[PDB]
């Protein structure tokens, strides 16, 4: 019955029992029976997971328990050189101790463990993707010849770590080679609690931590945090608490009693959590203010309809089986203000993982980079129980121009394939699109892929414009009366963004001529669909 | 004995449920070797990668005494689109050449 729970490991308790049952069953029984059977031991294992879920600690602990020598750590990208036949020397140099021990002590030497990292770096499968990364495939072959070949080694154990499990050569997973896979996923509430408890043992012993702080509250508040983020939060809290205490001491010559006391209190934790740490797999509240610049104002019925339909779709996707994938599209004329409503409906879901992929961060990229970024975003989203991805502008991504027409086919195919690929079992997803030209989009045969459509109309009645102006509150009483008198023709067809821009333009002169200028500008844009 | 190679094509309107039927009929055979070549596992690949994958899968299938290969959503592999039209000629040529090649004797 192990005891590692409290020393270094923390959250991950079941993976140990699983790996011990699967791999190290041979080395825990008396040697007599095993030598009678004549069976061999597994010659390595593989690990994959998110970047920073606690992989190295597993390898170090496993090496420690087996009563082995010092592990020979090494990095993936480091073993690579532009000279002909120089990587092979680096690969060969690793085993020298193992060969020496095998030669000298015979069949009674200890155990040596070699820990690669980012093993996916050295592989010829990456060349399959768009690019030139053949990495002189020969390299990988050399590695095989050390695990197996004419010469036999029986005092070695290879542990591999990877981040892209789909870029591993198939030949490196056959029997007699790395032949045991395992996954290390995100922690849960109990895991977060245990990790925070273990990382906070030091201060409790010295009474430095304040009694005000609890641990359950912080555990529940952190939804989708990873391993490194917890210790980063602890360090940031320590730093900010020290800074606050020293600044307060400088400002006020408090008595010594409080000067010696360095209680971190609870305010520092909340401030640091809300201000410093930005999880990579969690909601980013900052980006929201960059899109919803002026909030939302209810100028008509359709907004309520759209919000209600979005809530219905969210509820349907949340709790339901037999349908783990859902799609929806938004349509409307230009400047109708679509992105804001999509962002609002996405925000209201209270999901743990929300992401927005827009051409905003994608200027000058080649199509191949676009497909790579899309695939990366969707792969990252796949690694959460619930997720919500927003695609900003479908038309701009495809590089569409009416002349020609011209566009990039690779991106279109990638998007179409992605929209019809369910996540792994037991996980949900939601996708929301947005566009300003449905006719071409239907002509491209993609409208069949989406599952539902919604319409966002513009302003079309005078009283609606009056209500919008009243809510904005920029015209006086007599000004409003004159505007209502002049706009009773009812021939109004404008977008919200254009209305805001025009109001800003009109408010740039003396108060006397504002109304006439605004009315002239409004009439000048006399559209008639 | 005189017809070592056979072909059959399923077609119909969208959302009719073709892939499931293809999978069921492939499964019911009880052959020792079965394989599926779906497009969703080649996301972002280039035409050369797709042709290499097809060649590798068919070469692997060649080594048995009985086999069954399923290819799903043929129109999607070619990268078809009504506007244009557009497609990758190389993939189409490769598939045409495959679809009338017999295996070595006695397979
Ligand atoms: N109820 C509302 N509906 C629409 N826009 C609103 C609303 N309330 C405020 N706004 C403001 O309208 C603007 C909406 O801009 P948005 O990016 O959505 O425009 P758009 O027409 O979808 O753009 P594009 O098609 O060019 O991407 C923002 O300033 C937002 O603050
Ligand atoms: N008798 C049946 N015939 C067809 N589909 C069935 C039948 N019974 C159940 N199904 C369900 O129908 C769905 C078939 O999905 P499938 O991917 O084959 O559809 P499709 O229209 O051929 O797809 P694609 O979009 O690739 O053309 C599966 O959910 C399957 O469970
Ligand atoms: N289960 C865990 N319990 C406690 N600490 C963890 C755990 N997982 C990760 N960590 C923290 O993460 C750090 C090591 O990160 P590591 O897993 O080596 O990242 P990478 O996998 O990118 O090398 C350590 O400082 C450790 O405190």
């Amino acid at each position: 019955d192990w005891n590692f729970e409290k020393m270094g490991i923390g959250g991950l308790d079941k993976e140990f029992s699983d790996i011990f049952r699967r791999a190290f069953a041979s080395r825990v029984f008396p040697p007599e029976i095993v030598e009678q059977m004549g069976c061999k031991h597994v010659k390595g294992i593989l690990l994959y997971g998110p970047p920073g879920c606690g992989k190295t600690l597993l390898a170090r602990q496993i090496g420690k328990m087996l009563n082995a020598r010092e592990p020979k750590v090494v990095n993936g990208p480091e073993i690579l050189n532009k000279y002909v036949g120089e990587s092979e020397a680096n690969i060969r140099k690793l085993f020298a101790d193992a060969e020496e021990e095998q030669r000298r002590l015979g069949a009674n030497s200890g155990l040596h463990i070699i820990i690669f990292d980012e093993i996916d770096a050295i592989c010829k499968q990456r060349g399959s993707m768009a690019g030139s990364t053949g990495v002189h495939d020969t390299v990988v072959n050399q590695l095989l010849s050390k695990i197996d070949g004419v010469e036999q080694l029986n005092n070695i154990l290879v542990i591999g770590m990877t981040n892209r499990p789909d870029l591993i050569d198939e030949a490196l997973l056959r029997p007699g080679r790395l032949e045991v896979k395992m996954e290390i996923g995100l922690p849960d509430e109990k895991g977060r609690l245990q990790i925070l408890h273990i990382h906070t043992a030091r201060m409790r012993g010295h009474q430095l931590l304040s009694a005000d702080v609890d641990i359950k509250e912080l555990a529940v508040e952190t939804k989708n945090f990873s391993g490194a983020e917890l210790e980063g939060l602890v360090r940031a809290a320590q730093s900010t608490a020290m800074n606050r205490h020293i600044k307060a001491s400088t400002k006020v010559e408090v008595d010594m009693e409080k000067a010696e006391s360095l209680q971190v209190t609870r305010g520092d934790f909340l401030a640091s959590l809300e201000n410093d740490i930005k999880p990579a797999f969690g909601t980013n509240q900052e980006d929201y203010a960059s899109y919803i610049m002026n909030g939302i104002i209810k100028w008509g019925d359709p907004v309520t309809r759209v919000l209600d339909d979005g809530e219905l779709l969210v509820q349907q996707t949340k709790n339901s089986d037999r349908t783990p994938l859902v799609s929806v599209l938004l349509e409307g004329p230009p400047h109708s203000g679509k992105t804001a409503l999509a962002a609002k409906i996405a925000e209201e879901s209270n999901f743990p993982f929300i992401k927005i992929c827009s051409p905003d961060k994608m200027i000058g990229f080649s199509e191949t980079a676009k497909c790579q970024a899309m695939k990366k975003i969707f792969d990252d989203a796949y690694k959460s129980q619930l997720s919500c991805v927003v695609v900003d502008d479908i038309e701009r991504l495809l590089d569409y121009v009416p002349i020609g027409p011209r566009f990039s086919n690779l991106v279109l195919q990638a998007l179409l394939v992605l929209l019809k690929k369910a996540p792994p079992q037991g996980r949900k997803l939601l996708i929301i699109g947005t566009t300003s030209r449905k006719d071409v989009l239907q002509e491209m045969e993609m409208l069949n892929a989406f599952s539902t459509t919604i319409h966002v109309p513009n302003i079309a009645t005078g009283e609606q414009l009056l209500e919008a102006l009243e809510l904005l509150g920029n015209f006086k009483d007599k000004e409003r009366t004159t505007i209502a008198q002049q706009v009773k023709g009812k021939k109004v067809w404008i977008g919200i963004k254009k209305l805001l821009m025009l109001i800003e333009m009109s408010l740039q002169m003396d108060p006397e001529y504002r109304v006439r200028k605004f009315l002239a500008l409004l009439r000048e844009e006399g559209a008639s669909p």
